[PDB]
């Protein structure tokens, strides 16, 4: 039962495995070329047509019944981050590549063409820059990216070129809009959800908005036990509270997320009251309106605690991203899916960015989640299992034949 | 006397003068030696008998109408931390000697014989270890800290053989339980209890007593986009409420003080609900049984909490302090010393301990504080102003005083 694809993903695993059983694959390396190239195969294997964009972006086209329809795009990604697990990117992709090659092994045509496609450089590990490949089709790569170094301090465009890649011709990538009829990502969850409903698979309604804001908080640096609490002015006890508002704030309207989970404490010794602490909130949320509104209350609310204990808080915003509802065709594509295979129809936002953010200004996009175990991302225990890729490759499958029709 | 305690402070204030803004006086150094030649200096100008004990100690007997009774001490230090304020040290034995002088310029006698004291060594500065001239005095100086070495690696023995001080002849600078009659010393207070209250001085209570307890609270680290607000277990948020909790119960008291001053998260990304969060709760209070109430009514919470949130909290007991309280001989004395001069009473506790802590086994103990300019201390913008330090010396003056009746 979704057996060819189970054991794509099994030897696809073995590409860059650590002793952890995790993989690394990081852009325009030795390994994720081997992970390319074993794909390509597989492409190969399916009857595609196979080539690689002025991105790196890997490819595989099935014809349609008309060479001049607009393509239905199915893909994600084959880097990884760094003890990362064998699911996230390659479900995506070896599901794209097995819905095709299932319709030519039986003979099955479609009004437009459809194209398989591994992204270069979603999770960002290397230049600490994300989703290089799926910009690079959109047309949105900001020349910015290219200066970007890694580890070893070689830079982006330094290592396209290495790669045989000329930068200048990055343009060449693009998709103009209205050449894709639409696109379509096999992704797993990367959270319980799913796993809490007891479902192999879900739909995605869209893609949240998100803000990453950091709050730095100025009071006194003062020994312990010569300062009173009637007189401090405790920046660790301030952020405390603000935390917890934040925790209130995101709660209130079922749909929100709101997170600190990196805080820094200046100067940092057992018997001082700080002088400094800085955090980030991560706050996201699928209507844009409530994301705002929810920050709205953490800053009004923080802006009293901080005049109630005499501290000053400034607010910064890091990062802004829009959230991506997907469209009506994607969407109802994956119902009448669901109900042709007798799966239920159950909808859910996808909290973390993927490719198929950046191909919105492009064309209309949309989502299937396939169950994770323990809700696990993004490390070695990163599981989904073999009849729930099953589940999703069905319905990926019956998704992806609706969207190519005329 | 008000003018010449302040000509004293900057003459002394230069002695180890660094173009970094502070003093750097190390004990049994060039610079310490200086220092004493320049007090003793002026001790013999108090028409004093001077003399150094085989800790090297200075000090300057005033002889009393009884030369055998019991000795009224009067002491603080002259040596620094590594970039000091020329206050922290210096006020006490120079108002000390203030004492003395003016009282054998006008026509004073007093049934016990006066000893202004200048302890060696209560910074602890060069050798990771702390208050060696009055541990020496007290007869508690632990043998093992003649081994304790140098940053240029010289061992405390060494560098006493240096000034040629033998360290066999050491016991011999302890003094009996019965020789001394009282322990005072005037110091800046090294906090703003006094800057706020309005006040130039005030009487010390005691240090309180402390403890140590390190919170690890442990939840799952999941994706901070993907997991809902009602599926998490988040340990900051957790953290960040029991961090309050400890807040509420310290102010509860009016007496207690709990500080958060260090907090580790693990693993540390934005976007990142922690798998664990580590922090230490230091905890005071001058009355034990007080701050053992307010342990155990934090730990509870916690507990309450913990089970609530469904994560872990692990407490553990880092170290634990006595309170020390300053005798009531003492406070009796600076009352009466503030009443005659027009000066409201104020108690407090001291943030650290001072050379009377290692002084109370053998006889009662008490200290005054002196208003801190913004509570700054151990750095160059160490600051007292003049009035402040004659209104000290002048309630320093008459406590001696009355401590020195029969
Ligand atoms: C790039 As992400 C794992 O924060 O959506
Ligand atoms: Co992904
Ligand atoms: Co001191």
């Amino acid at each position: 039962q979704g057996e060819r694809l189970w054991q794509r993903l099994m030897e696809l695993g073995e590409v860059g495995k650590q002793p952890s059983g995790g993989v690394t694959r990081l852009s325009f390396t030795a390994e994720e070329r081997r992970a390319k190239d074993l794909v390509a195969s597989y492409m190969r294997e399916a009857g595609l047509f196979v080539y690689e964009d002025a991105a790196g972006n890997l490819i595989g086209r099935k014809e349609g019944t008309n060479p001049d329809a607009t393509v239905v795009l199915v893909g994600s990604h084959l880097d990884s981050v760094y003890n990362g697990g064998c699911f996230d990117g390659p479900l995506g992709v070896l599901a794209g590549v097995e819905v095709v090659q299932t319709m030519n092994e039986h003979g099955v045509v479609t009004h437009h063409p459809i194209e398989v496609v591994a992204f270069t450089d979603e999770e960002g590990a290397r230049f600490r820059f994300g989703m290089i490949g799926s910009r690079a089709m959109a047309g949105t790569l900001p020349p910015e990216a290219l200066e970007c170094r890694d580890a070893e301090g070689i830079s982006l465009a330094e290592a396209m070129k290495q790669a045989g890649l000329d930068p200048d011709r990055l343009p060449q990538a693009a998709r103009k809009p209205g050449t894709v009829k639409a696109y379509v990502e096999l992704h797993i969850e990367q959270g319980r959800v799913l796993e809490e409903t007891g479902l192999p698979v879900g739909i995605v309604t869209g893609i949240a908005g998100l803000i990453w804001v950091k709050f730095t908080i100025e009071g006194k640096a003062e020994h312990a036990g010569a300062t009173p609490m009637s007189l401090r002015r405790d920046p660790m006890a301030a952020a405390a509270q603000i935390i917890i508002v934040i925790e209130e704030e995101a709660r209130r309207t079922g749909t929100t997320v709101g997170t600190v989970g990196q805080l820094h404490v200046y100067p940092g010794g057992i018997n001082v009251i700080p002088e400094r602490v800085e955090f980030v909130l991560d706050l996201r949320d699928l209507k844009a309106e409530v994301r705002d509104q929810v920050w709205k209350a953490i800053a009004v609310r923080a802006e009293t605690i901080a005049k109630e204990r005499n501290v000053r808080v400034t607010t910064e915003r890091l990062q802004e991203m829009p959230p991506v509802l997907c469209s009506d065709e994607v969407k109802r594509a994956a119902e009448a899916a669901c109900q042709k295979l007798g799966y239920p129809s159950f909808w859910l936002p996808s909290g973390a960015a993927h490719d198929s953010v950046q191909l919105a200004p492009i064309c209309p996009i949309g989502m299937i989640f396939v169950r994770s175990q323990d809700g696990v991302s993004h490390s070695p225990a990163e599981w989904s299992t073999k009849e729930d890729c099953a589940a999703g490759a069905e319905v990926l499958y019956h998704t992806v034949w609706q969207l190519a029709q005329g």
